[PDB]
């Protein structure tokens, strides 16, 4: 498999997936300047972001994690984005996001966490650029605390740091000072953003924040070296309990592996080894016949995926490496087109042609887009490079069709592992 090409779609997918004012150099050419409008209670510039899926939801909790987990890719994989010549694109593709939390960051205890109301929004069918139903905007505070949203926001500006010091510093330093404040906001103003923000609570509903509060305290941790950072990172973390999964809601094998490789401690080893070892064949994770490891009906490409990321960080520190990487390569092949036909839209063999997705099923302008491109029987008119679908059923099957909310879905949570893992295979390249 073309590892470069794979890169730039994935990339490709997060473009075309931006909000608002688009640059000059654009390209996606059927994606144009949409949600304009959107904006705080006291008229805040909330432009940009990354729509959620296949929708026009801004989602700060599943978009944060995304950009924390994929410029975490970025530091431990530079190597191979860099072989591919898509490391400035990855660059630009998460400084996105990363300017959006900015503007989403209105006051020291004040961060917006939706643009989009998700009922309004999915009972529309049409072009982001085309949208005309109003766009409420909500926030967390000290009266709707969201240590979850505000964590993990926290994480994604700590890493974006990291990412960006040694080439926009003045960029790189605001991005940490903003993830300082608003970890001390989540920390001091405790609760579930998805009860306070309630319109989320259907598509992205947070079981616990304990872990986003040991994930944003590892992630300030590697980017200030101090110890009060460390210490909150062991008083939210677990030492004795083993993630079921890497994903937008649970981050335990996250900060475990991260708190094990960048800061050195031992103490969180056995429960990275105990994941791995869960995902692994012979683990606790059924495999589809031909070679999916699959946890689950929603997302399991996602889920499978984050998991090859784990483990490709993992074996990157020497963490059974030559297993990790083994896994971590079979689940990626597996969805570049192993099994028979890739699961990347605008890749490979016989792609998905129908991903559940509203502006790649929109002809060109100035034709018409509502329902009918939803229910129309034939390929999404626009090829969404770089999507990764939610994937077959747990015997390898496979419909593709646009109505197959489950299996067609696409989303940024479902890119953000697989296209670090990718960068890693790549890497792996280099190093043999
Ligand atoms: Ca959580
Ligand atoms: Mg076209
Ligand atoms: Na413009």
């Amino acid at each position: 498999y073309n590892y470069d090409e794979v890169l730039e779609k994935s990339i490709l997918f997060y473009e075309a997936e931006r909000s608002g004012d688009l640059p000059a150099n654009n390209r996606i050419p059927y994606r144009g300047d949409s949600a304009l409008g959107d904006q705080g209670n006291q008229g805040q510039d909330l432009t940009g972001g990354w729509y959620d899926a296949g929708d026009h939801v801004k989602f700060g909790f599943p978009m944060a994690f995304a950009t924390t987990t994929l410029a975490w890719g970025i530091l431990e994989f530079r190597d191979g984005y860099e072989a591919a010549g898509q490391y400035n694109l990855a660059l630009d593709s998460i400084r996105w996001t990363l300017n959006y939390f900015l503007k989403a960051h209105v006051s020291d205890n004040e961060f917006y966490g939706q643009v989009g109301d998700a009922n309004t929004d999915h009972a529309y069918w049409g072009r982001p650029e085309d949208m005309t139903m109003e766009r409420p905007a909500w926030s967390i505070s000290p009266s709707a605390p969201g240590s979850d949203l505000a964590a993990e926001t926290a994480a994604a500006l700590a890493a974006g740091y990291l990412v960006f010091r040694d080439s926009d510093a003045a960029f790189a330093n605001n991005l940490l000072a903003h993830s300082r404040t608003l970890y001390d906001f989540a920390l001091n103003n405790r609760g579930i953003y998805s009860q306070s923000i309630s319109n989320a609570a259907g598509f992205y509903a947070s079981s616990a924040y304990e872990d986003e509060l040991a994930w944003g305290a590892a992630w300030l941790y590697r980017a200030t070296e101090e110890q009060e950072y460390l210490d909150r990172a062991y008083e939210f973390g677990t030492t004795t309990n083993t993630a079921w999964a890497y994903d937008w809601n649970e981050k335990i094998v996250g900060y475990q592996l991260l708190l094990t490789t960048s800061a050195g401690q031992t103490d969180f080893l056995p429960r990275v080894e105990n994941f791995l070892r869960n995902w692994f064949p012979g683990g606790s994770v059924q495999y589809t016949p031909l070679g999916l490891a699959w946890l689950a009906q929603w997302g399991p490409n996602r889920y499978a995926a984050n998991a090859a990321f784990i483990a490709l960080v993992s074996a990157k520190y020497n963490i059974l490496a030559s297993e990790s990487e083994q896994f971590a390569r079979s689940q990626i092949h597996y969805m570049l087109g192993d099994a028979g036909r890739s699961y990347v839209v605008g890749f490979g063999n016989n792609p998905p042609q129908q991903p559940h997705h509203r502006s790649s099923s929109c002809p060109d302008e100035p034709a018409e887009c509502d329902w009918d491109e939803f229910n129309q029987p034939g390929p999404n008119y626009q090829i969404l490079y770089g999507a990764l679908v939610g994937g077959p059923d747990q015997n390898d099957q496979f419909e593709d069709l646009r109505s197959d909310y489950i299996r067609n879905e696409v989303a940024n949570d479902y890119n953000a592992g697989f296209q670090g893992a990718v960068a890693a295979l790549r890497a792996i390249q280099l190093r043999d």
